This record gives structure tokens, C-alpha cells and sequence, in this order.
């Protein structure tokens, strides 16, 4: 009441349906929690008059460019309205798998070997000497859109001959793409809440990689929380997650995907400043384990709104 909360759902990313699913759930969650929440789809309502509508706070239940980079946040900040996660810089940093990577590697964080390509270097004919780059990475390699979420445009390329196409795709989603070494080890994600870190979740997709279908439309996907990892490696995780996180400048709430390599080490894949909150999403899982309910999480997330 008075404190009319706005849950920004959908928008126009490639993640819009997931977004809409998050919003619907956070909307419920905030309402069970006793907050006057509102479905504000930026794909209709001009989020600029958000100030004019009487909202006192905003819940970013949006995923991707338009909603997860520093764009909206910049607005909100100038409007004078608090929002739920990572500031302007940590939102723009996180959304760039390419820049998030150089900063992490910059600070000596365990980042996977990559090779960036732009679309312009792409429609030219990458040096038959730029493959020297890419093939010194090994086989396979996973090619991905720089600024995407929910495993969009990603394509595993086993063999140099399967790359050109892996790239056409990734490229239909961005002009800067990262080609990286395939990590042969379990897949992990850690969730941050305030300055706390929820129990670790080990994902086990029944496919090749935690693809789009695996993340949302699949029941084969196995979820282990915590990781059932030894208290050594477990300590190494949080440690690394928080490092890679403060290095980014992120706050309030977020989630980091890491995976193991044949080397025994942890490799930061990427970071998320507006994580999913669907009936399949990871944050929600991390929290229930930490004995919280969906309205406690979503509500605690708002308590952090700045
Ligand atoms: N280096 C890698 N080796 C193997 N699989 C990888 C690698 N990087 C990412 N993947 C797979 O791709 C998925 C999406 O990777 P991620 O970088 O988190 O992108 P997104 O923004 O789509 O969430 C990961 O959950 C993992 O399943
Ligand atoms: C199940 C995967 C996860 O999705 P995201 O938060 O992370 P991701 O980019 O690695 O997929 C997603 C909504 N961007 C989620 O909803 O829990
Ligand atoms: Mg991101
Ligand atoms: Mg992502
Ligand atoms: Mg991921």
C-alpha cells in the first residue's frame, strides 16, 4: 500500500516468456507476503511514466538486454525509484560474457579459455589463421552469444568443421560472440542473496549441455542441492563465487554458473543479475533448501531494493 510495488515482467528479450513466468511467480510471492504488486510489462506500459504511476519500488522480474543490462537501472536511478538487484555497472558487466570474462581473468579468476569474434570479422572470413586460435582450444568448444541468457544461440562444436554454423546462429543473437573450451566436469550454480550465499546446486541435464529445453521444458534434468561435494571443494566454490561477484560490483541478489574441468578446477562461466524465478529456476531451489518459502525470498529480495 502507498508502497505500490512494480514487477517488470516480459519485455522484448529472447527470454520474454521466461520473464513473464518469473513475474507471475514473484507477483504471487509478493502478494502472499502482503505487498501491493503490479504486472508492468515494458512491452506495453512505458516504464518511463513508472514514476507518474505512483510506484515507490520496483521488482526487476526481467531477464536479458532491455531488462538486465544497465539500461533500465539507469532510468530508475534518475527517477528516484529503488529496484531489487545489481547497480548500473554490475548489470552491464554481467550481461557481457565477453567483458565479464576479461575482468575476471583480469583479477586472476579461473576463467575458461576463449576466443572472441565480432560479426564483422565473421562476414569477412575469419583468418584461416584465426582458427589457429580457436583450434588451440581443443575439441569440443561451446560457441555462445555474448549477451544472452537461458542458453540461447549456444551450440557445441565438436570439430572445426562444425563451427561456421555454430557461429551463424550465435551471431543471429549478437555481433560479439565467445568461443570457449568445453569444460568436462559437473555443472554448478550458486545463488547470492544480500551478502549470503545459498546452498550449492549441481545440475545434471539429460542432454549435452544445460540447453534451453533442459532448463525449462524437461523433467529429466536432475537437481542436487547442495552439490554433495566435499567440504574442501565446497569451500572453494563459495569463495570463488563471492570473489567473482564482488569483482563484478553486483548486489542484492544474483546467480553464478561455474563448472568443473578435467584439471580439478572451477571455471566461472557467467553471472546473472536477474535470475529466473519459474517453477524450474535455480534461485528458488537454493532458497527452499535454506528453508525459505517463495514469498520470503522474493520479499527479502525487495528488502534489498535500493
Ligand atoms: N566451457 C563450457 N564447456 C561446456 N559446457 C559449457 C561451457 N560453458 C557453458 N556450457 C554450458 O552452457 C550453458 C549456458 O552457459 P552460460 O555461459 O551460463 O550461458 P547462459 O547465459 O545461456 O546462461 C551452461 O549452463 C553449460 O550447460
Ligand atoms: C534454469 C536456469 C536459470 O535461468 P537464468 O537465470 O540463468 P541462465 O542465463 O544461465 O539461463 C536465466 C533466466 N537467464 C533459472 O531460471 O533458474
Ligand atoms: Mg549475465
Ligand atoms: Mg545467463
Ligand atoms: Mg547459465
Amino acid at each position: 500500500m502507498t508502497d505500490k510495488i512494480a514487477v517488470l515482467l516480459g519485455g522484448t528479450s529472447a527470454e520474454r516468456e521466461v520473464s513473464l513466468n518469473s513475474g507471475a511467480a514473484v507477483l504471487a510471492g509478493l502478494r502472499e507476503g502482503g505487498i501491493d504488486a503490479y504486472p508492468v510489462d515494458p512491452k506495453e506500459v512505458d516504464v518511463t511514466q513508472l514514476k507518474s504511476m505512483g510506484f515507490q519500488k520496483v521488482f526487476i522480474a526481467l531477464h536479458g538486454r532491455g531488462g538486465e543490462d544497465g539500461t533500465l537501472q539507469g532510468m530508475l536511478e534518475l527517477m528516484g525509484l529503488p529496484y531489487t538487484g545489481s547497480g548500473v555497472m554490475a548489470s552491464a558487466l554481467s550481461m557481457d560474457k565477453l567483458r565479464s570474462k576479461l575482468l575476471w581473468q583480469g583479477a586472476g579468476l579461473p576463467v575458461a579459455p576463449w576466443v572472441a569474434l565480432t560479426r564483422a570479422e565473421f562476414e569477412k572470413g575469419l583468418s584461416d589463421k584465426q582458427l589457429a586460435e580457436i583450434s588451440a582450444l581443443g575439441l569440443p568448444v561451446i560457441v555462445k552469444p555474448s549477451r544472452e541468457g537461458s542458453s540461447v544461440g549456444m551450440s557445441k562444436v565438436v570439430a572445426e568443421n562444425a563451427l561456421q554454423d555454430a557461429l551463424r546462429l550465435a551471431f543471429q543473437h549478437d555481433e560479439e560472440v565467445l568461443i570457449e573450451k568445453w569444460l568436462s566436469g559437473p555443472e554448478f550454480t550458486v545463488a547470492i542473496l544480500g551478502e549470503e550465499i545459498l546452498p550449492s546446486i549441481r545440475i545434471q541435464p539429460s542432454g549435452t549441455f544445460y540447453d534451453y529445453e533442459a532448463k525449462y521444458l524437461s523433467d529429466e534434468t536432475q537437481y542436487f542441492c547442495p552439490a554433495g561435494l566435499e567440504a574442501s571443494q565446497e569451500a572453494n566454490l563459495q569463495a570463488l563465487v563471492l570473489k567473482a561477484w564482488t569483482t563484478l560490483g553486483c548486489k542484492g541478489w544474483g546467480r553464478i554458473d561455474v563448472m568443473l574441468d578435467s584439471d580439478g578446477q572451477f571455471y566461472l562461466l557467467e553471472a546473472n543479475t536477474s535470475p529466473g524465478m519459474t517453477s524450474h529456476s535455480l534461485v528458488p531451489m537454493a532458497a527452499r533448501q535454506a528453508g525459505m518459502s517463495f514469498s520470503q525470498l522474493v520479499v527479502r529480495i525487495l528488502e534489498l531494493a535500493d
